[PDB]
């Protein structure tokens, strides 16, 4: 039947998680079509004098392909 | 002693993580008594026209059980 | 053919592993029939003045299903 | 929508697909709003001639009624 | 020495698990070459109205990359 | 009490997943007692000019122990 | 070269996940020096009337230790 | 240099956790040589009207293997 | 409040209880607002009588100061 | 910022740390701002002599150009 | 189809991991036959007076059985 | 009886996996007695110009506690 491929990318914020997966988002819909889910994999970040520096959510997108 | 349950859920959310964990546990709380706490296990989502569709996350919600 | 159900309880007690362990089947066999197997999950607990205070074990409990 | 998740173990002497279909089958018997299932184990028990029951220990997701 | 390189797909079919896994392959033959292997994630599925739906099969192929 | 023990083995098959766990099953029957469970550990395998080539299925299989 | 260590914290807040985190971060400072990076381990917490009670975020930290 | 093994087994026992851990290392020592230690992998157990009927405890046995 | 959790292998030849004790009461001796431990691992070495010493690898969690 | 991971396996006849090169040698073929790797597997053959081929898995991360 | 056997060893050596999984792969040499391919399941190892003592990887070996 | 504890480093070095782990227990050894054991966690590490810049070695450095 049909069939999906899943691509692992890095969003990054320095606002928040859903800004950090929004941004992930965004660049996977530059060159990948049919974008259906995502699965979170890994939330981590860097540390700087305002605490928080950066949020980098590690995530897995889904997309279907064509034939 | 005290014996506690946990269930599964998925609690849905347009706008974020916060949000969907409240959805959750708000119909739990129209069955369950006496929950105490949650654990997430995973933050997924679909993906739209406007990035995340829906934001999706499983937990599980402890409660204890009545004797 | 024949299908089971997992229930995921977490017992606790004041005695030790095993009570807890025990715990949380006694209040199992209160409703849910055919019970069979259970698989420990987690071991954790509580901490109180002079060591452990309660000893909570989490569990999953596999029962048969009936017709 | 929440959905509810529920672990069933459906067991057959034929293969997974069978196995599969037991839980599903039960599952429908109690639970409405069926929508997707997640395979957590695949077992089973041992006879004389190989595999005696196929066990598949899934989780089954429903939407819950608002 | 020889680099592979890993991609995950997600064959889905409405005949069963191994044909989930054979229309992931076939797939992945269109534009990946010399494929070796494939490892087995995840299988999971969609439920209708009497049992499963679609069969999803998540699976990383493994390939060797050229020159 | 009793004590039962666990053997890794990788069954294959090019006919399918049954077949491998079958093929693994029939061949720990040939230098075991007391076959009662297995345990699927991975599901993986070879691809060829047809789609899969070999289907492997990696599993554990349990078996009581004679007592002392 | 270089060695790190990592702590691992539990953050709370009532507001949110990524107060939590901060407050985590925060706390940190106040002993810790070459703070770096976080991984997020486990996200839980409690429930009360409002629903969520107090959010939990389990990190570890990661600093670089002088030599 | 040494060079150790790791066996699976299973021990069971009526009357706990520790015993059943207990079940599996007195069982272990008929055929095997040089026990150094054990990993418990999984605790698992049958029910029965009383409760727990059996306790199983799953675990990982390393010894040393003799040298070359 | 911050919580910290250490990494603590309580040793025993007793039983797992009593390993568990002995890295509860050493973690007592420096550490203030002790709450709650979650078991990591169970282990431990073997003897011509068996289980010589039992380990319970856990982590302790406590309240930190403000 | 938005980073991609792919994973690749590089393999050596020689050790680990050779199979790690290869894969990141094969890698700066095509990927622009290689920045971290993360092992997720080690294995390899085995011929005659003992390791035949050295097998790393592992995902690289880089920056993907906006 | 063909069946394979995993066993798990845990090589160690002072001078490296490649020495310790060489160690073990050395060993299952002695015994087994048709050796394949292995995977690390863990590195650890001792330490002494100059950091590292005994490197100490645990590993499966998979090997062919023989047919039927 | 005894009582272990175990604290998680990350060594690095430029050299490879070994000198990372070297690193990392050489630094261990400056402020805690009695080290026995240690457990990989994770290898990981940066990208330079023509490879591996710093190899990145996760660890558990387990040790016995004094009296
Ligand atoms: C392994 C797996 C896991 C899943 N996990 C979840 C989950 O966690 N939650 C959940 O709710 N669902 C999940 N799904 C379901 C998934 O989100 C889809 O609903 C389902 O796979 C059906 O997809 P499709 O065939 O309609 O693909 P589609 O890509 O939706 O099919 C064509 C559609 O693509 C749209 N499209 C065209 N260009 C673009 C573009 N550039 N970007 C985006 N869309 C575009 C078109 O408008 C058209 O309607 C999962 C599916 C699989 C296989
Ligand atoms: C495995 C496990 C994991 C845990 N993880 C955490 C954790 O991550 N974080 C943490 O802080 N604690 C955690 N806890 C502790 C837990 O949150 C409780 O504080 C503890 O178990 C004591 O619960 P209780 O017996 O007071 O139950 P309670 O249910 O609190 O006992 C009775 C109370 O229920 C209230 N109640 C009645 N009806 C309802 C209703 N409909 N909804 C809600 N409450 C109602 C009553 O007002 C009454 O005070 C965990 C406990 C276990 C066993
Ligand atoms: C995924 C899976 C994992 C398993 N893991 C293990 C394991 O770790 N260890 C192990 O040893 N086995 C394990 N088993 C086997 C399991 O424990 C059962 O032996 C097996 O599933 C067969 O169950 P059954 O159909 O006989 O069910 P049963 O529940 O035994 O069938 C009905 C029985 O219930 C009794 N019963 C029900 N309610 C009552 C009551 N109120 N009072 C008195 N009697 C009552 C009846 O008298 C009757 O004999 C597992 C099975 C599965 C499917
Ligand atoms: C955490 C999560 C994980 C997911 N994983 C996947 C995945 O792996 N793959 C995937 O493809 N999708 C996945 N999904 C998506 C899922 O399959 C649904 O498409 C999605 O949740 C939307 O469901 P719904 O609200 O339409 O519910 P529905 O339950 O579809 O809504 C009501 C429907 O129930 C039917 N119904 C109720 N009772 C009966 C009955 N007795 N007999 C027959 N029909 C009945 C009605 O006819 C009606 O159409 C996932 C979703 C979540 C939240
Ligand atoms: C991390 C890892 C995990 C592995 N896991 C497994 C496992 O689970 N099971 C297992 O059995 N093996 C496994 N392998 C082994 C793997 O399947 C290969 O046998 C091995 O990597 C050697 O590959 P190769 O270099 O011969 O590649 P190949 O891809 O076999 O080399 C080139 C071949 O591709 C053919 N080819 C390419 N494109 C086409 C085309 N369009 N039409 C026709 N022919 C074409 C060529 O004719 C040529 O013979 C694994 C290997 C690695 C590195
Ligand atoms: C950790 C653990 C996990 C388990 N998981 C499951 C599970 O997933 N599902 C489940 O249903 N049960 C499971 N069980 C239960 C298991 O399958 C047994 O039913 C139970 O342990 C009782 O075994 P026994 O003492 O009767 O052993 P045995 O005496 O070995 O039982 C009789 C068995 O011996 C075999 N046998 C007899 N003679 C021969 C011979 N000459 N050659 C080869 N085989 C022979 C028979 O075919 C039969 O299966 C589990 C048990 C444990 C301890
Ligand atoms: C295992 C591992 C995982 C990593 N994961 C990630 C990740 O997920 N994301 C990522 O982007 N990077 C990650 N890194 C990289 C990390 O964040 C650093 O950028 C890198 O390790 C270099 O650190 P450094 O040597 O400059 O240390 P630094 O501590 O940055 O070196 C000295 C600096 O400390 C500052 N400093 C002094 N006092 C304080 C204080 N009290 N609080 C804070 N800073 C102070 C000084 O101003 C000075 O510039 C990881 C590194 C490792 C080893
Ligand atoms: C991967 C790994 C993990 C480890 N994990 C732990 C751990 O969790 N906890 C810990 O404390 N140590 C652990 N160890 C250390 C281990 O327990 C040993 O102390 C160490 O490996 C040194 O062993 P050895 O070379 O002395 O072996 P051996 O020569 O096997 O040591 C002597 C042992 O032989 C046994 N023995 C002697 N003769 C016989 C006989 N005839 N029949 C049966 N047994 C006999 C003795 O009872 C004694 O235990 C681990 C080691 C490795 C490699
Ligand atoms: C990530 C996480 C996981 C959790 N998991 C669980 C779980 O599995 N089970 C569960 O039931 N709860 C769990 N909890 C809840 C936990 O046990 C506490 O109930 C909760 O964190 C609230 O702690 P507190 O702020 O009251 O701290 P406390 O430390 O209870 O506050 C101060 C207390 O310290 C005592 N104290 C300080 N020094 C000493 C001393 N030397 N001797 C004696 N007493 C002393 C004081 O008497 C005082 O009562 C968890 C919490 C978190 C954040
Ligand atoms: C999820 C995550 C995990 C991380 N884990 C770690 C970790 O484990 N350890 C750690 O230390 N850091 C880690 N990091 C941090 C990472 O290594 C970077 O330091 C960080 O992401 C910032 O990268 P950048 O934006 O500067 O990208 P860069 O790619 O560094 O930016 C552009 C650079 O690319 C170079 N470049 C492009 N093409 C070429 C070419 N062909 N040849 C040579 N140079 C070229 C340019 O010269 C330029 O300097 C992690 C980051 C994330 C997001
Ligand atoms: C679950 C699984 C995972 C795998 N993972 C990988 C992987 O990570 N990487 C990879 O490249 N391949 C992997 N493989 C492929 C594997 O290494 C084999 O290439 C493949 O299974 C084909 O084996 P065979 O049937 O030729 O076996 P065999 O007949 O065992 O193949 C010949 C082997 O026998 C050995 N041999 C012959 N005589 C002796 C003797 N007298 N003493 C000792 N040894 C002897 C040779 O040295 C040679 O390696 C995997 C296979 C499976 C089933
Ligand atoms: C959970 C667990 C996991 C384990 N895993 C492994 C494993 O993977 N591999 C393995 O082989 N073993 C393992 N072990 C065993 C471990 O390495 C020890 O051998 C065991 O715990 C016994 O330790 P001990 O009590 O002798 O401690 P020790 O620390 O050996 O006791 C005190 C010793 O420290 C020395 N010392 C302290 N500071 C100094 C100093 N500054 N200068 C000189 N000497 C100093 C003293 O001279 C004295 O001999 C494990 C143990 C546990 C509990
Ligand atoms: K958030
Ligand atoms: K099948
Ligand atoms: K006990
Ligand atoms: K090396």
């Amino acid at each position: 039947g049909k069939v999906y491929k899943k691509v692992e990318l890095v969003g990054t914020s320095e606002e928040g998680l859903e800004a950090a997966i929004q941004a992930a988002l965004a660049r996977a819909r530059k060159t990948l079509r049919h974008l259906d889910w995502f699965e979170v994999k890994e939330i981590r970040g860097t540390i700087g004098e305002a605490g928080v520096k950066e949020y980098q959510v590690v995530l897995e997108v889904g997309f279907r392909l064509e034939e």
